[PDB]
This record gives C-alpha cells, sequence and structure tokens, in this order.
C-alpha cells in the first residue's frame, strides 16, 4: 500500500500507525492493566529501556500515576503537570476509544474568557469571522489565520483571513471538496482541535503498528495522530510547517474551520490548547445564533415587503399592470442577479436575465415542471441545453407561480458563480511541487474548483425557497382576489 492522487480520497488516516514528535503514545488495555502498544520515543521521553509491550502500566508508569489516571476516566481528559515515578513531568491527554486506552505525554491566565469577550457582542456573521481570524492570529500567534465555510457541495470558500504582510492572500478563494475528503471532516467533527506541529519533521511509529489480532491503532482521537503524506506534500508546497484547526460546529454540523498556519514549525502547550477549544466552543454557539438572526431578519424583512406590495394591490384596479410596474422590486425578497415577469405570454426584465428571444422556450419549460410550485435551479444548462450560451448572464433560475390558473410566472434569475468572485489573491503568484505534481497547491486547487462551477450558479438556500413559497401564496392568492376584475380587463 502506498497512497497517491488515485486513492487519497479513501486513505485511511485513522489508523495512520506514527505519531507526530512532540510527545509520545502509550496504548493500554480498556482497564489500564497491560501495556499493549506504545510509540518508539517513549524510551526516550519517559526515561525508559527496551520494548514497553507487555509491561504492566504500573510498572512502566509507576502506581501513583496509574491510580489518577484510572480516576481521571471519548472526549479526552486533559490532566496537565503530571509526573511519571522517576520525576519526569508531562500534559497528560487520555481517553477511550474502542475499548483501548491511549495515553499521550507532551514534556512540560484568564485566556479563553477575554478571547470570548471580544467576540460576545458580534452583531453579524461577517462581524464576528472578520474579528476572529484578527483576534486569533494576535492571541496565538500564526502566520496566517483563515477561515473556511463550507458550501452545500463540500467546497471550502476563504471567508476571512489575518497573515503576515508578506504573505499572499487566499481571501475569497474556493477549494474543491476533494481537497478534505471525507475521514478527514469526520475527524474535524469528533475532534475540537486538529495540530500538525511540524510538517517536516521525522514521524514516529507505533509499536506494533498491527496488533496479533490484525486490528490496527485508531487514533481518532488522539491529538498525536501523525497526518497524511498527501497533506505534508501541500503544506511544504505553501511553505507551511505547522497548523492548529479549531473545527466549527453549527447546528451540529461542520460549518467550516478556523485554521491557523505557521511558515516554521510551531505548537501550543496544552494550557492554551485547552482555552482555544473553550474559545472555538463559544465562536460556534455565537456563530450559530447569528446566522439565526440573520435568518430570521431575512423572512420578516420578506414578509413586510409582500404586505406593502399587498397594500398597493388592494387600490388598483389592474393587477397585471401593477404587476408590470412593480416587479422589479421582488429582487429585493431573494438575492439575485435578475428578475422577470412573464405574464400573458409576455416578458418584462430587469438586471441580468436570459436574452429576450430565449424566454418562450425557458417559459415552456418552466409550465412543463412547475406543476403549481415553486421551481429552482442552480444549473440552468443541465435542464435546457440551449442555456448553456447565457450562462454568463444567467445559469441559475428560481421560478414563481403567481397564478392558481394561468401559466404566469415570476422568475429570478443568478450569473454564473464565476462572474460574481470577489478574490483578493496574487496571480503572478506560483508554486512548487513535490513528486505528486501540482495537483497539491492552491493555484491549482482554485482551478479545479472553478473547472467544476462553470455554467452552474451560487445554489437558492432553503430560506430562498422558503420565502418563494410565501410569495407564491401571496401573489396566487391576490391574483385569485382580482380574478374577475382581470377577467373583465
Ligand atoms: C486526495 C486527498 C487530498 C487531500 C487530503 C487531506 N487534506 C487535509 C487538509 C486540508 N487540505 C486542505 C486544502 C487546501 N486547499 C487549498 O486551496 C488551501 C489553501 C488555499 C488549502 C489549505 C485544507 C484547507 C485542509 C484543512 C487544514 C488546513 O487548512 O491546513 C487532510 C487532513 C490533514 C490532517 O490530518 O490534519 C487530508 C488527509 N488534500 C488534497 O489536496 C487532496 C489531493
Amino acid at each position: 500500500y502506498h497512497v497517491d492522487l488515485t486513492n487519497c480520497d479513501r486513505e485511511p488516516i485513522h489508523i495512520p500507525g506514527y505519531i507526530q514528535p512532540h510527545g509520545c503514545l502509550i496504548a493500554c488495555d480498556n482497564a489500564m492493566r497491560m501495556v499493549l502498544r506504545h510509540s518508539e520515543n517513549c524510551g526516550e521521553l519517559l526515561g525508559l529501556e527496551g520494548d514497553l509491550n507487555g509491561r504492566t502500566a504500573e510498572d512502566v508508569l509507576g502506581k501513583r500515576l496509574v491510580h489518577d489516571l484510572r480516576n481521571a476516566l471519548t472526549r479526552p481528559a486533559m490532566l496537565p503537570a503530571m509526573e511519571t515515578s522517576d520525576g519526569r513531568s508531562f500534559d497528560i491527554s487520555l481517553h477511550r476509544y474502542k475499548s483501548t486506552t491511549i495515553i499521550e505525554f507532551e514534556p512540560s491566565l484568564g485566556t479563553a474568557r477575554k478571547m470570548v469577550d471580544r467576540i460576545r457582542e458580534a452583531d453579524s456573521v461577517e462581524s464576528l469571522i472578520s474579528r476572529t481570524t484578527r483576534l486569533v492570529k494576535a492571541t496565538l500567534g500564526y502566520d496566517r489565520v483563515l477561515i473556511y465555510r463550507f458550501e452545500e457541495d463540500g467546497a471550502g470558500k476563504v471567508v476571512s483571513e489575518a497573515k503576515q504582510p508578506e504573505l499572499e492572500s487566499f481571501l475569497g478563494q474556493y477549494f474543491p471538496a476533494s481537497d478534505i475528503p471525507q475521514q478527514a471532516r469526520a475527524l474535524y467533527l469528533k475532534n475540537t482541535l486538529r495540530i500538525i506541529s511540524d510538517a517536516s519533521g521525522t514521524p514516529i511509529p507505533v509499536l506494533p503498528a498491527v496488533d496479533v489480532s490484525g486490528e490496527p491503532l485508531d487514533l481518532s482521537y488522539a491529538h498525536l495522530r501523525n497526518f497524511s503524506p498527501i497533506h505534508c506534500e501541500y503544506l511544504r508546497n505553501m511553505g507551511v510547517a505547522a497548523s492548529m484547526s479549531i473545527s466549527v460546529i453549527v447546528d451540529d454540523a461542520l460549518w467550516g474551520l478556523i485554521v491557523c498556519h505557521h511558515c516554521s514549525p510551531r505548537v501550543l502547550s496544552m494550557p492554551v490548547r485547552i482555552a482555544a477549544a473553550m474559545f472555538g466552543e463559544f465562536f460556534s454557539m455565537f456563530l450559530q445564533v447569528l446566522k439565526q438572526k440573520r435568518r430570521l431578519d431575512t423572512i420578516n424583512h420578506a414578509h413586510a415587503a409582500l404586505d406593502r406590495f399587498l397594500r398597493l394591490a388592494a387600490h388598483r384596479a389592474n393587477l397585471e399592470e401593477l404587476l408590470v410596474d412593480s416587479f422589479q422590486d421582488f429582487a429585493r425578497l431573494i438575492p439575485c442577479d435578475g428578475v422577470g415577469l412573464w405574464v400573458g405570454n409576455n416578458w418584462h426584465g430587469h438586471g441580468a436575465t436570459p436574452p429576450h428571444d430565449a424566454i418562450p422556450r425557458l417559459a415552456r419549460f418552466v409550465a412543463s415542471v412547475s406543476e403549481g410550485r415553486v421551481w429552482a435551479t442552480h444549473a440552468l444548462s443541465q435542464a435546457i441545453p440551449e442555456a448553456e450560451i447565457y450562462a454568463d448572464t444567467a445559469a441559475g433560475m428560481l421560478a414563481i407561480p403567481i397564478s392558481q390558473v394561468k401559466s404566469d410566472y415570476l422568475l429570478f434569475f443568478r450569473k454564473e458563480i464565476v462572474q460574481n468572485l470577489n478574490w483578493a489573491g496574487n496571480p503572478e503568484k506560483s508554486y512548487e511541487t513535490g513528486p505528486m505534481g501540482d495537483r497539491l497547491t492552491p493555484r491549482k486547487s482554485f482551478a479545479i474548483w472553478k473547472e467544476s462551477v462553470r455554467l452552474q450558479a451560487q445554489p437558492w438556500s432553503e430560506a430562498d425557497r422558503e420565502i418563494a413559497e410565501t410569495a407564491r401564496i401571496a401573489l396566487v392568492g391576490v391574483a385569485f382576489h382580482h380574478s374577475e376584475l382581470m377577467a373583465g380587463l
């Protein structure tokens, strides 16, 4: 077995058989009686000799320490400043997973509260995320701090950045979903924090990698777990020697990551990591609440806007004329780059929309698939091949029925997503490569993403769809109310 670009999507990164060099690791049985595995550097760090496997935990660590560890017993217990029998001092991380006890040893001020105080008053998602990269960079001292937000398809967008002036910007850039494989996302979801202390360091083998019964050691919750050589190469091509990531959990899902990159080796001590993880939890909670508030404000605004229109309709004899005069104002309901009105087989457009002569084909399509419901796509050329030609202007379409009887619609459009990019990076910046080649570089990642979203628009969110359904009911309703008046006209 060797990992490469053909099979890295399935790399079993939870069982790498190695740890990072800034600590050592002992695996014991579920009762913590016997040593089953140990990293090769345990002898050096703990002051021991030969094969530790088979020796008892007490033999290896001391009765005192084993007692304290048992008492501490999948969320790892953090025990700063513990001592082994001979007086060597360690920050110890202890957990049980799959009924194996894993003990991690690192040879070894109100920070979290003060950091959290500086974000608690953020009053929008942007205000929260902008200040956080700045704050985390200043407090933790990394050369770059980013926040990635995952799109619905899994792609990452770099939504905030604080960096050393001489580093290139990645702000507004996207990376393909495949840049972080599924197993990596599963581990990000399980552990608040992920540390890479030295990307160019030499990893330390776990002894044995595979036990007598054929089982590998599952290091899913071990902070010393080594990382993929694919990512190692990616980091090295970027000039990045160390990282720490904080998982952003919103509504029980992985919303994104706060990622700290350092151009030289770096690892935070256990007490600072505890503070950073606590910060991450509060950041996640506050973000969750701010997203929810923004959604509420958006729905509230839309209802008020629909009421304003209904108020006008109550003083107009001719609803169709009112719609022809007003339809552009519905662009305020749902973010869009254009909007149009298809009523009585005539088209009226505003903003970025398909060309006038393309509309009858589009309207026939909408009438065939709507079935009196909101219908939406962010890949219009997949439904109408001829739409490819105008994808630069209108690649996404959301259609709202506005009559219970006639095939009349209000149509919202969005441009293909590359047209709305706001990328702060340097197009002249290039990257060196290793054996796997230029795939493992930001430049190439971004190019792959751009190619993957050709002819597609930003997807219509659940909130967009909810507003559209409310608008359908309002407009179908008022059309029915005016139907005798319009029959007369
Ligand atoms: C086929 C597998 C691939 C792969 C695997 C891994 N990626 C991991 C982390 C990771 N990779 C990236 C990708 C980036 N794309 C960019 O464009 C960019 C910067 C502009 C970056 C940094 C990211 C964002 C991350 C998240 C951590 C970080 O940002 O430093 C990963 C886990 C590493 C670990 O064990 O902690 C695996 C495994 N990466 C690939 O690119 C493909 C080929």
